[PDB]
């Protein structure tokens, strides 16, 4: 910080109120998925057996299709998607929902696609 | 650069122009707001006393309502809001202009509304 | 990694299948447009004598105009055009295709106007 400045700000009332970091919009939605799809998990006739999320890495073995990963990114754009049905792709916020680069479709309907496409067989 | 190569372009009319380095389009965005809301904390009936611009942090003092903060951050998408009448929000270029991620509302629009709302009382 | 986490998945069918790093985006851009830029400057009256590519850096001398400068950067939005008639401007992604964060125009259509503006004479 090599300005010289003497003091900003510290206008308390901005740092004596609750404060708080914000939350990676991407961290916010693999938890809503972890636990999401960990109650999608007790429902497999036996064929989604394992979640596991790491940090801000999720692995989802699906033995119908092979495992998915799905990870945190720098962006260019960002959150990751290793499908071993519909291949690679990545997503950014646009109104609030996560879409593909490539054709702008949500990853949200592409799990729910692919892991009730599994609830069949 | 580990390439081992010799050489490149220096085809010196890129390096033999009036040269420059480009402006942050979010530091553009934070100094075309500064002196246009120092030119608006003239006429405050006493009610916007500071505003304070450090290293791409702004602090917007508008005691009716708390304290602003208005951020350069790194992207998932950049510039970053904290309103203490309309919450956090964070905004990437769409058109030229500054939109947020979660629903694609201008945020000149949203400063606009509550500096205003503020003129009132 | 400290999370004292003793092991996550390795669920190998991830790690023993034919595994691969994924390729920027822009990467992928700068490359279909070396050779297919170099498979022009056979069709050069004269007038479009070299292009270069560094490691993201690319160099595109047309003397009719002055050299262009093509570029891999950090996001707030990436890939940069530096031309000598049309000046800056960087592209993000949409819908699979590099569109112009200023007004949202494919670059891929601003080279192609540029660089057939100069067959021409």
């Amino acid at each position: 910080v090599e300005s010289s400045t003497d003091g900003q700000v510290v206008p308390q009332e901005v740092l004596n109120l609750p404060l708080e970091k914000a939350h990676e919009e991407a961290d916010d939605y693999l938890d809503h998925l972890l636990d999401s799809l960990e109650e999608l998990s007790e429902a497999h006739p036996d064929c989604i057996p394992d979640v596991e999320l790491s940090h801000g890495v999720m692995t989802l073995e699906i033995p119908a299709f092979g495992t998915y990963v799905i990870n945190k990114q720098p962006p260019n754009k960002q959150i990751w998607l290793a499908s071993p049905l519909s291949g690679p792709n990545r997503f950014d916020l646009l109104n609030g929902e996560w879409v593909s680069l490539r054709n702008g479709t949500k990853l949200t309907d592409i799990l729910t696609e692919e892991v009730e496409k599994a609830i069949s067989k």
